[PDB]
This record gives structure tokens, sequence and C-alpha cells, in this order.
């Protein structure tokens, strides 16, 4: 049973009954400049992970699975680089140079071994709006594709350049504020702009290329204006080709029973419509849009232009916010599984010099996609090796095997890019469960997706975390603030509305706030402790001392007899600058009685009655205070004592005292004496004191 | 002393001795009924609240008011008129109209308003942001008279559009706006808005001409184009505001102290600017020097115009800051002089009643405002008993634009601009509050420090906008990292303290209890799981895998036929692939042995667990105050390990709404089930000490 035989503490008597111990910028900066050899092999260890798990390598156990899993995603990959290439308005060729340097140079530089780094749609599609924005926003058919490729090389620079800074200044805890439901609803909207965007290769018509706000409409408009204008043909064998991908999908996902290395649909029928094109000529029998010539070789790395720095700063950082977020929640998963300690900083780091990379070398920025990670793990990757495999896949078909990947539609790869889209789009199916789960991440999922359906791929971001920090806010804007009393006769108090035996000590007004009192709701937390209380201390204080004053003056008169207050038997309304007087202190030492403004008072003078003798704040709740907050708690605390009414403060740490008695708060009206341990506690104390 | 002898309780069997209440009824889907309850006394009570006039105008004690009233009318009414043709040049208007936008604003605010010792006109913060704001109309709108007849066009529609959003948002309701606008982000903004005053006021103080400057750095571009042209000044007039500065000081610090025996405080401002007419009409300043001197009047009012579209489009981005910082000044104005003589301030009212005043101003060819802060603090202190003073200011700009204007046409536009610097005194003191918050919170010392840098660089729209997003921000900062700690006994009584603070630490054997002092929300839940696996000493996972190992090695043996059950008699490393590795997260089972193996004591050979000491831990929820799903999907994980591992959850500290709330979250199923939480620790402890023996 629960039984307790302590004495009644008061956060006063109780550093004085038990000892504390040692509570101990030089102190920082000697420990972090502390050079140690060990310390500087750790140190260049995890900046250079390849070294550290090369050597520790069990190759008779891994080798012809990484290898498997290596060639399958590398032919996803050169599939997948030159369909995410078409986002951006450049050349597909481009595209599998995207798919490359970041690999190579992750293979040196990353943690993670389970991770495919290339490019994927969302971070496509903002590289393609921010390079459309820098070509609309630079002062002055085979002209545009250049200066495009350019733009789009110096944004992926600027892009891993503001990713190796992030990674430097080591805040790695920035993908913490993306949080879950806003990283749920933003991925929706940048399905449905993948949905909208591919459109225009589904149909073989010619877009305008449009920047930022309203993007999806405008591109909306720019395709339906032109219906007319389609391939038939092309139509037809997208069609095809997306109903086909879907059943396998289906019939994959499901009889998951004797069916080891699922059918690659993806391969298989990009196989099927690159033969049947050499074989009855798209191009001649009818109008294609086919992908064009695939030049053997690199091209020489250019300057980052520095005229197109200035212009999208704005769209990079975007840019490589997204690119960190997806490459850490990708690999999230694949650090859970197989425990090994993935490192955000390094990542970080590891992504920003791949992105400069292939910036430099004439590609476009790009992180570890979804389903590339998801069938590299499938397939059987035991680390990085994969991604090499995958990298010298996608160089030895740049500079050799082109011939045959050249006379692709290039309206297949855009239905295949819609093609895996189910599950990216089943996150649809979270309103109607976050309605009944939170209310408030059902209303800041919509809002996401809102804002990043209207502001477009980019301020959408921006604005939906700032409506996300905002939501707490709301969350904490109006507390559910009650009553509380005793339950059973013991230490259990609960809300007064919400048991049959409440009881109530006599003169006793318990307040709890169930939130952290800040600045935004210092001013609801005093109405509801003014509404719990039952009138204004504030009030009571002004009455109290216009009455004393009132009472001063007629004994200066010479109608009162101290001695009693005898009477041997006027509204004197002050003026302004000088009704502050009506807030000092009520002090009556120059009367020798000791009125209590409770039993009665002399003739023709009225003063509200009271009928509290103490009142107890419970923050329990209370998880911090910030200036406003502690300057308001303590004009509240301040006219409750000068109305004569005993204040206290139970349910707060040690760590909360310190905080607070660093805050002017205390002095000698504001007495250190006013907390207490638990509500019992103080309730008995308060009890003793009176009786 | 402190004597408790209850019953052990745990959430559960306390629900099943106390009857609950009715709460019957929900705040969502049956709200209606009751605000489209028309009533007559309801209709009544409305119509009151929207005409706050009739309220007051019976309850009037004209023979101790009226002589108060029309003494602060007076005083705020030719206060009034000297600081609108002063604010009016912070706009780059002719200061004919500067006027208008402290008469109109004051006769609808008579009616609509709540307060009644505001007076209601142009301040200069407003003055700027509306001056920003039609410097990017004119400079964004397609294609001497001829600029201020469009900036003033530009003026006037921006304040209609600032009027109607303030409009809009009283309408709405939604007047807890000005609870986001913490008074350390609010005093940052004073002092960056009092910074550019100072540096605005340049371009008049020394009688040059400026471009009007737009947005991004607004400050240092103007210093720039003021400091490129020092050798164009007029040393004249550079004089005569030096002078009038030190001398208006001088004589306001002699009031601020030399109080007593001081009938009614100086009238230095009024005093002085009566005097530079006066010597400006005798020397013919305009003659013998070159000056500035204010234009001539014209007599009378303008013909009202429609807002132009135009700029209504342009501009919409800044009449929102604007607005909220007209409304934010009036209410944190109106705050203090409601504090005292206590009357209920409705901020909607006065939302909608600035709303409407910035219409009619705005169409009548004015500019927007709100009660400034000087112009209040004189109306109060002069005996303003109601806003019949604000009447009398009002009639004051309507004769003084009517019939007196050839006396105030001779100012030198100069002396203006000084007394517009002499005030900042008091506005710019809060710039010594950096070292006080310094040693405070550390944190408001960060959001005053990059409010006023935001402002400083951003301007006053996006500086504003900017400002309030890091504020936000800040309470993801507070509560980004708690400083979770370990919590045990102290003094074998229910008091629990931190682990590292006690020399008697008492910690109960295998019972860890932990505690996180902040809301666990989306951007801590990680850095809680971090914190509370570091905390009990291991990884649950982990410890969870390698268990499943062994037993997929012992059952494997088994199979073999290497191991005897009957106990676990013996006689004399596969590698799992990826997309079957899932198999070792699964619950634990061992119905298919005879035996209970707990994985403590022993195990058979060659095969290694890592050992455990935890046979229950006590997570302390008093001080989290709400979740969100992230949260309560990473809690229900981690509870699902932890009792998958063998070791038993409970959650204390937590109150009925809290409980409540948790339910409709999916969290409680056949695992983790809601006979885990538990009113106190030490009930908890208790209980966990009777279960185990
Ligand atoms: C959910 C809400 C509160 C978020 C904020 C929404 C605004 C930022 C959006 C909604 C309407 C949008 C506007 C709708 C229409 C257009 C027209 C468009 O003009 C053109 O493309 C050319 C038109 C022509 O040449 O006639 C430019 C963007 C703009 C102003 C959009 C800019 C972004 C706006 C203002
Ligand atoms: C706020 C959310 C919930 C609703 C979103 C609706 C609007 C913001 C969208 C829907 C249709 C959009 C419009 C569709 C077509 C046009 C015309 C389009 O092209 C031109 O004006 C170019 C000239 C020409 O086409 O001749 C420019 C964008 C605009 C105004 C779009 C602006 C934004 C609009 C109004
Ligand atoms: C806190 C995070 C968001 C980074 C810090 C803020 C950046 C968004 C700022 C700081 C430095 C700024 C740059 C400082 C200097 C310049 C040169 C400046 O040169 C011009 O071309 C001037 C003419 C013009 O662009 O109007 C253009 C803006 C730019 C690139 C600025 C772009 C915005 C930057 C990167
Ligand atoms: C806030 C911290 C954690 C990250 C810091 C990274 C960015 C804020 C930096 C890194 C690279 C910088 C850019 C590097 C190069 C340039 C080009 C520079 O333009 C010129 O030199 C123009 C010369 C001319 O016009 O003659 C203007 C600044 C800018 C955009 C810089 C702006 C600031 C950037 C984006
Ligand atoms: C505290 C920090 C993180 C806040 C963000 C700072 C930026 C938003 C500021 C800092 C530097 C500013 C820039 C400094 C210089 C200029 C040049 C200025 O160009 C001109 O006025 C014309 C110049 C010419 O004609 O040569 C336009 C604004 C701009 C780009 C400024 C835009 C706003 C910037 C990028
Ligand atoms: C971030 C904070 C802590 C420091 C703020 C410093 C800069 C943001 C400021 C200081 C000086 C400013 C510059 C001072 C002078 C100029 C020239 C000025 O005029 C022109 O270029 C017009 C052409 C001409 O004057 O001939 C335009 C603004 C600019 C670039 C200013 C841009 C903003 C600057 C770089
Ligand atoms: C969010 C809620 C609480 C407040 C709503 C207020 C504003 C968002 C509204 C009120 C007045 C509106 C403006 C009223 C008039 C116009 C002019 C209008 O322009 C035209 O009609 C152009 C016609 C043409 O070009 O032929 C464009 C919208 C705009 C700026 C409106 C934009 C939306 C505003 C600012
Ligand atoms: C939540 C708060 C901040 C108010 C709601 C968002 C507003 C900031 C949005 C919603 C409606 C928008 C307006 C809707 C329609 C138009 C017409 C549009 O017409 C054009 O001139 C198109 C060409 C162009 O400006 O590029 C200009 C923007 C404007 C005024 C928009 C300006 C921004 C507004 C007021
Ligand atoms: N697994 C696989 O091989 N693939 C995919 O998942 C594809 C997608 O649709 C993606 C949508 C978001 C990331 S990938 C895809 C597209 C092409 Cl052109 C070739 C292969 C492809
Ligand atoms: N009290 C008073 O009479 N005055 C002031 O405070 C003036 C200011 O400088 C203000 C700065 C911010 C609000 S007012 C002022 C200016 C003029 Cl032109 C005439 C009188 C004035």
């Amino acid at each position: 049973q629960y039984i307790v035989a302590r004495p009644v503490y008061s956060t006063n008597a109780f550093e004085e009954n038990h000892k504390k111990t040692g509570r101990h910028f030089l102190d920082h900066l000697k420990v972090c400049c502390s050079c140690s050899p060990q310390k500087a092999k750790r140190i260049v260890l995890s900046l250079f992970p390849i070294a550290s798990w090369l050597p520790a390598y069990r190759l008779k156990e891994w080798l012809l699975s990484d290898i498997v899993s290596g060639i399958s995603t590398g032919i996803v990959a050169v599939l997948q680089g030159l369909a995410f290439a078409l986002l951006v308005d450049i050349p597909p060729v481009y595209g599998l140079y995207a798919s490359f340097f970041p690999a190579i140079i992750y293979l040196f530089f990353g943690t993670s071994r389970h991770i495919s780094v290339g490019p994927f749609p969302i971070l496509s599609m903002m590289v393609g709006l921010a390079v459309s924005g820098a070509v609309s926003k630079a002062v002055p058919l085979l002209d545009d594709e250049r200066v495009r490729v350019a733009a789009a090389a110096s944004v992926t620079v600027l892009s891993g350049i503001i990713q190796l800074a992030f990674g430097i200044l080591r805040i790695g805890f920035v993908v913490i504020y993306l949080s879950e439901s806003l990283i749920s609803g933003f991925t929706t909207a940048a399905a449905v702009h993948v949905l909208v965007s591919q459109l225009k290769f589904i149909f073989q018509l010619t877009v305008p290329s449009h920047t930022d706000p309203v993007s999806i409409f405008k591109v909306l408009y720019s395709v339906f204006s032109q219906i007319e204008k389609t391939n038939i043909a092309d139509l037809v064998t997208a069609l095809i080709v997306l109903l086909v991908v879907s059943i396998v999908k289906e019939i994959n996902q499901r009889f998951k029973d004797k069916l080891p290395v699922p059918i690659p649909i993806e391969f298989i029928m990009t196989v099927i419509a690159a033969g049947v094109s050499y074989g009855c000529d798209f191009k001649n029998r009818f109008k294609v849009a086919v992908v064009g010539d695939m030049n053997p070789g690199f091209q020489p790395p250019i300057t980052p232009d520095v005229e197109t720095f200035q212009n999208t700063v704005g769209d990079c950082f975007g840019i490589a916010m997204v690119a960190f977020a997806v490459a850490f929640s990708v690999a999230s998963v694949y650090s859970l599984k197989y425990d090994y300690p993935l490192d955000g900083n390094q990542e970080l780091i590891a992504l920003g010099l791949g992105n400069i990379v292939c910036g430099v070398f004439r590609g476009f920025a790009g992180s570890t996609a979804l389903s590339r990670s998801a069938v590299q793990e499938s397939t059987g990757g035991k680390t990085q090796i994969a991604g090499l495999i995958g990298a010298i896949i996608v160089l030895i078909v740049v500079l050799a095997i082109g011939f045959l990947l050249a006379p692709l539609q290039k309206s297949v790869l855009a239905a295949l890019a819609l093609g895996n889209l189910k599950g990216m789009l089943m996150q649809f199916a979270e309103i109607g469960r976050l309605w009944r789960k939170d209310k408030y991440d059902c209303l800041i999922w919509i809002m996401t997706f809102i804002f990043t359906i209207v502001l477009g791929l980019g301020l959408g971001l921006a604005a939906s975390v700032a409506f996300q920090l905002l939501t707490i806010v709301f969350r904490t804007q109006f507390p559910k603030c009650s009553t509380l009393a005793n339950i059973g006769r013991t230490n259990i108090y609960k809300n007064k509305k919400d048991y049959y035996d409440m009881y109530e000590p006599e003169g006793v007004k318990i307040f709890r706030c169930p939130s952290p009192i800040y600045f935004a709701n210092i001013g609801f937390f005093r109405r509801k402790l003014i509404d719990a209380v039952g009138f204004s201390p504030l009030r009571i204080l002004r009455k109290r001392n216009k009455a004393l004053r009132k009472i001063r003056k007629l004994q200066k008169q010479g109608l009162l007899q101290v001695t009693g207050f005898i009477c041997t038997v006027s509204d004197e309304e002050l003026d302004n600058n000088q009704i502050e007087v009506l807030d000092q202190p009520i002090n009556t030492t120059d009367l020798p009685f000791h009125i209590d403004w409770n039993d009665d008072l002399p003739l023709n003078i009225e003063v509200p009655k009271i009928s509290l003798h103490s009142l107890i704040l419970d923050f329990s709740a209370v998880s911090f205070l910030d200036v406003s907050s502690v300057r308001g708690l303590k004009s509240i605390l301040q006219e409750f004592i000068r109305i004569k009414v005993d204040v206290y403060i139970v349910g707060t740490d040690d760590d909360f005292i310190e905080k607070l008695n660093r805050y002017e708060f205390f002095d000698g009206e504001v007495k250190s004496s006013i907390f207490f341990l638990t509500i019992h506690d103080a309730v008995l104390h308060i009890l003793m004191k009176k009786d």
C-alpha cells in the first residue's frame, strides 16, 4: 500500500536537509581545441569512412550478392537518370552524369551502405524550376539547352556548396525540423507535381518553362490548351506501358511465393520498346520524340557561372535542404536495419562533395532515390561496392554502349516515372486518418499540400515549415487551464469538474496550467487565473487603497477615533497622473488597529468582500518561461501578495528554480519561500499556518 | 506533518474507484445553435459593442470631466497638428496631407473606438512603413509637380488597402494576433525603427535631395545617398536644427528632473515651433538664406478619389505588415491606459475602429495611422478623461486646416525633423537591454539581436515577418534538446529528484526512471529516444535482435538433434541475407519449448547473449504537455520493443485529458495496454516492488 511518513518540505527546508553536489566560454574551448593523436586518427577515420569499412570486408560471403545488387542498381540507375533528366529541360545525355559522379564521391565519403545516390524526381523538378528561374532572370533550337545545362550545373554547384558548408558547420539536425506530417504532405505534393510535369512528355508537346508561383496550374494550361497536337501512337504506347507496369506491380507485390529475383518490367519493357523502335521505325512511319543521339564520352568541366549564382541563391537553399532531408530519411530505414551508426554531418559532407563534382562535370544535383535504394537493398546490397558497380555500369553505358539506348521513345520514360507512383501517391489516404488522430497534424498536412501546390515546389517548403513552427504556438496558445481539488482526503488532486467526491479546502484555490507559459499565452493565463479566482486582485487593491485614503482623510478631518473605530456621527475622484498612488502596497503602521477588510468597516464606506487566504499555482506541466512570462508572473504575484493573499508554486524542479533565480524575479516581496515540492504538502503547510 | 495512507492506484483502478462526470457534449459539431441563436438582448448587446459611442455617451459626468477634457483636447490637438506635418515628411508627400491623417481617423475612432485615452493619428513607424510601401508602388508601376501627385495617390491607396485588411481581420474576430509579438521582439523592432527614424530624418536635417529607396538594405542605401553630398548642405538650416535639438533635449530633461514646483509640463515643442515660425517670418530665411520651408497650405480638403487598383496588387505584401504594425502599436499603447482606469478594451472592436478610420483617411487623401505613443502620453497626462479630448483635437486640426494656414506656412520643415529626433531619446534608450537580456534568458537576447539585425537589413515589413518567423523558431530552439536526466528516490519516501544532484541518492534495483522536462513533439522525439537509450544503458532493438538470432540458432540445433528438452542437455554462424532480416524483430515466443528461459542465468554452449539488468522502467511524463503524430509513433515503437524484450514500461504524471487524447491515437493495443499509466512515481515504484515480490 502507498504509505508515506515524510516531513513537509518547502524547497527551502529541503536543500538545507540534503546536501547538493558539484555544479561546475573557456571551459568548452579548452576541451574542443584539445588536440590528441588518437583524436586526430578518429576524426580522420570519420571524415574518410572508406578506410573504416574497406579492411573489414568478408569477400567470400559478400562479393556475389554485392555484384548482383550492383548490376541491378546500375541498370535501374541508367534507366532513371535519363528519365529524371527530362524534368529538367536538358538533353538526357547529362542525366547519366548525375548518376555517376555522386556515386563515386559517396563511395569514398559516405557512411550508409545501402543507398544508391543519384537523381530523384523531387530534386530534379526543384533543379528544373531553379534553372527556369535563372534563365528567366538572366540579363542578355541548339541555343537554349546549352544555357539550360550551364545554369543547371551552376545551381547544382551552389547547392553542393551550401550542403558542404552545412556539413562543415556540423549543423546536421536540420532534418529534425521537417518532421513527419510535413514530409508526407510535401511528398504527396511533389508526386502531384511529377504527375503534372510528365504530361508534356506523355503527350509529346512543347510547353514554355514556367517558374515559381502557381507552377502546376500554369503548366496545366500550357498542356491542356494544345490537346489537338498530341501524337496518338505515343499516347497509346505510353498508356499500354502504364497499365502493364501497374498490373505486373500488383502481381509482384502479390504472389510473393517461389518468385526469387522479382521480374524487372522496367528494364524488360524498355528493352521491348527499344527493340520495336529499331524494328518498325516510329521515327519514319510515325512522328515521335525519340531520345537524341548519345555522344560517346564525358564533357570538359566548366567554371560555375557567377551571374546565376546570385539569382538562384534562394532556390538552392531549398534544393540542398530537400536533398539532405531525402537522403537522411531514405538512409534512416537502412540504418535502423543492420544497426550501423550513420552520421548526419558526414552524410551531408559526402552529398555536398558529390554535388560539387557532378555540377563541375556538367551534371545536376541529386541524392539517393527511394525506389533505387529499395531495389539496391532488396537485391542484396551488402555495402557501397554495389554503388561502385552501378557507377561503373553507368560509365560503360556512357562510353561504349549508347546506340542501342539511342532509339528510346523518350515518353515511355515519362510513363515509367509515372509508373512507380502508386505507393508514392497512396499518402493521400492520410487526411482522414489524421483528422481523427490529432486535428492539428491534419491541418499541417493540408496546409503543406496547399502551399507546395500553389507556391511551387520551392518557397512552398519554407512557408510549410514556417506554418509548422507556428503550429506549436497554435497548440499552446490556449491551454486547457482548470481548477484542482483534493480527492479522497489524500495526496491526489485532479480537475474540479471531473469527479463527484470533489473536496476543496476553505479559501484555497489551486490553479494548474497544462502548457508552457511563454510570451504568446501569458495574457490568456492571467485571464484564466482571474476567472478561476473570481476577482481581480488589482481591482481589489485599488478599491482598498481608495477606501484607506478616504478613511485617512476622515481621520485628518477629525471624525474617526483610533483606540474601536468609533464614529462621532464626499467622493473625491482623483485626476490622472496621480491615480498611480492607488497601486501602492497597503501599509497601516500609522493606525494602531489591524483592519482586515473582511468583518466590517466604518460607515458609508464600501469594500468588496474577500474569501481567499491563499492560492497554489501548479507548475508541474510548465516546462519553460521567457522574459515576458517572467514579467507577467512577477506582476501577478506582486499584487496577489499586496492584497494580502499568500501565493505558492509547486511541481517545479531544481533546474527550473535555478533558471528562475537569474531573472530578477525574487526580491523583498516575492520571496523564495513560495516554492513547494508537491500540491499536498503545500496544502498541509497552508493548514498548519492557518491553525 | 506529511502523512498519506491511500491505496496504490494505476489510473485504471482509480476510475473504477471514483465515478466521473458527464462530459456529454463535444465542441466542434454541436457548437452551433448558441452562436446563431438570435435574441433581442443579444442583438442589443452586439449593437452596443459594435457602436461603443452609445455605451459611454449617456454615462457622462460633465461638471467634473468637461474642463479637463477640453484642456487635454486642446493640448493633444496642438501636438497632433505639430506632428502630422512632421511625420508627413517621412512619406515623400506634401505636408498638407499630413494633417488629414490626424483628423478623419480621430473622427471615426470617436464613434467606433473603445479606449478613452488614445489619440489616433500618424506615428513615425507606420509613416515610414507607408513611405516604403508607396516607394515600392511607384517603382513597380507600369507607365516637380508630377511626382508628389502619384506619390499621394499611391499612399492613399496603400492606406485604403491596409484599412481593408484591418477591417477584415476585425470582422473575422482574429484579435489575438497581437500575442504573437513577444515583448523582446517588440523592443528590438522598436529600437530598429528608432534607428530608421534617425537615419531617414537626415535628408531633412541637412536639406538635401535623396532618391526614394525600397526594401532590401534601406538604411545603408539612404546613408550613402545622404553622405555622398555633405558639401550641398545648408549651414544655417544645420545650425538651427542643432540648436533646437540641444535646447529641446535640455529642457525636456529639466522637465524630467525638476518636476517639483513645475506647474504643467513645459510646452517646449509648441513654444519653439512658434519661435521658429516667428524668426522665419522675421529675418526672411527664404530670401537672406536658402531653406526648405513648408510650402503654402491650400485652404480646404480634397475630393475623395477611388483607390487605384494597379497599386492594390503590387503592395499587397507590405500592406499586411503595415496593418499588423498599426494594430500592434494601437493595442500596446492602449494596454497601459486600459490597465489603468480599469475599462474592458476589446481588441476586435479596436481593430474595426482603426480599419474604418484608415479607410476614411485613405479615401480622403490621407495616409494610414494609429495612436502614437507620445501623443497618447500627452493626452493622458494633460487630463484626458475620454475621447471628447480626441474630438477637440480633431476640430483643432479642422480649424488649422481651414482657417490658419498662413501662420504655419513659414516653417523651416527641418525643425520638424529635429523635433522628431528629439523625442527619440526614450525610444532609443531600449538599446540598454541586450546586456540585461544576456544574463536573463540567453534566448530573448538572441530574439532581440536577430530582430534588430533583420529589421536593419531586410527593412520594416520583411524584417518584421522574418523576425516573427525566427521568434516562432525560438520555441523549438528552447525545446529542441531537453535536459533529460535520471530520477531516484530520496530519503526512502515519495520524493524523486535528479540522480546527479544529491548524496543520499537511492535507486531501486533494476528500475530506471527517466524524465523529459519538455514537451515531446516532432522536433525532439529522436533526441528523446537517444537520451532514453543512453540512460538505460543498452539498445532494446539490439537486444531483441541478438535474442532472436540466438533463439533461431537454438531452434536450428534442436531440429538437427543436438539439444534435449525435458534440462537443456547438450552434446559435444548462419548469416542472414537481406529481405529476410526483418524476422529478427518479431516478438519472442517460446511456447514450443517446455522451459521458461529468461536469458539471464546462463545459456547452452558457444552461444552468447548480452546480459540484462532491467525488469522495468518508469517514464516520467509530468512535464510532457502535448504529443503529435510523429512523437506518438516514436513512443509506440519504443514501448513496443521495450515490452518485447520483456522489460515492463510505466508512464506516470499524466492527467485525464492527456489520457483521453492519447486514447484516440491508435496507441493502445494488445501489446501496449492501457494498464501502464500510473498516478505518481512513488506508487509506480511500489506496485513494481509488490509485483516483483
Ligand atoms: C493558401 C494561400 C493563402 C497561399 C498564398 C497564395 C498566393 C501567394 C498565390 C494565390 C494566387 C496566386 C497568383 C494567381 C495568378 C497569378 C498570375 C500569373 O501571371 C502570369 O503568369 C501572366 C498572366 C498574364 O500575362 O495575363 C503570375 C502569378 C500570379 C500573380 C499568382 C501569384 C501567387 C498567388 C498570389
Ligand atoms: C488557391 C487554390 C486552392 C486554387 C488555385 C486556383 C488559381 C490560383 C489558379 C487556377 C487557374 C490558374 C490560371 C490558369 C491560367 C492562367 C493563364 C496563364 O497564361 C497567360 O495569362 C499567358 C497569356 C495567354 O495564355 O495568352 C497565366 C497563369 C493563369 C493566370 C493561372 C493563374 C492561377 C490560377 C488562377
Ligand atoms: C541564413 C541563411 C539563409 C544564409 C545567410 C543569408 C543569405 C540568404 C544571404 C547572405 C549573403 C547574401 C549575398 C551577399 C551579397 C550578394 C551580392 C549581390 O550583388 C548583386 O548582384 C547586387 C544587385 C542585386 O542583385 O540587386 C546580390 C545578392 C548576394 C549574392 C547575396 C544573396 C543572399 C545571401 C547569400
Ligand atoms: C549560412 C552558412 C551556414 C552557409 C554559407 C553558404 C552561402 C551563404 C554562401 C556560400 C557560397 C556563396 C556564394 C559564392 C559566390 C557568389 C558570387 C558573388 O558574385 C560576384 O562575385 C559578382 C561579381 C561581379 O558582378 O563583378 C556574389 C555572392 C555569391 C552568390 C555567394 C553568396 C553566399 C554563398 C551562397
Ligand atoms: C542576417 C542575414 C542572414 C539576413 C539576410 C541578409 C540578406 C537578405 C541581405 C544581406 C546583403 C544584402 C544585399 C546587399 C547589397 C545589395 C545591392 C543592391 O543593389 C543596388 O542597390 C544597386 C547596385 C548597383 O547598381 O550596382 C540591391 C540589394 C542587395 C542585393 C542586398 C539584398 C539583401 C541582402 C542579400
Ligand atoms: C549584414 C550587416 C551586419 C552588415 C550590412 C552591410 C551591407 C549589407 C551594406 C553596407 C554598405 C552597403 C552598400 C553601400 C552602397 C551601395 C551603393 C548603392 O548605390 C549604387 O550602387 C547606385 C549607383 C551609384 O551610386 O553610382 C547601392 C547600395 C550599396 C551597394 C549598399 C548595399 C548594402 C551594403 C553593402
Ligand atoms: C485573409 C483574410 C483574413 C483577409 C482578406 C483581405 C485581403 C486578402 C483582400 C481584401 C482586399 C483584396 C484586394 C482588393 C482588390 C484587388 C484588385 C484586383 O485587381 C483587379 O481587379 C485588376 C483588374 C484588371 O487588371 O483588369 C486584384 C486583387 C486585389 C489586389 C485584392 C487582393 C485580396 C485583398 C487584398
Ligand atoms: C493568409 C494571408 C497572408 C492572406 C491570403 C494570401 C494573400 C497574400 C493572397 C491571396 C489572394 C492573392 C491575390 C489573388 C489574385 C491576384 C491577382 C494577380 O493579378 C495580376 O496582376 C497577375 C500578374 C502578376 O501580378 O504577376 C496579382 C496578385 C493578386 C492580387 C494576389 C495577391 C496575393 C493575395 C492577396
Ligand atoms: N524501380 C525502377 O526500376 N524504376 C522506378 O521506381 C521508376 C519510378 O517510377 C520512380 C518514381 C520515384 C523514384 S523512381 C522508374 C522509372 C524509370 Cl524511367 C525506369 C525505372 C524505374
Ligand atoms: N510630445 C511632443 O509634443 N512631440 C513629440 O514626442 C514629438 C516626437 O518627436 C515623436 C517621436 C515618436 C512619437 S512622437 C514631436 C514632434 C513634433 Cl514636430 C512636435 C511635437 C512632438
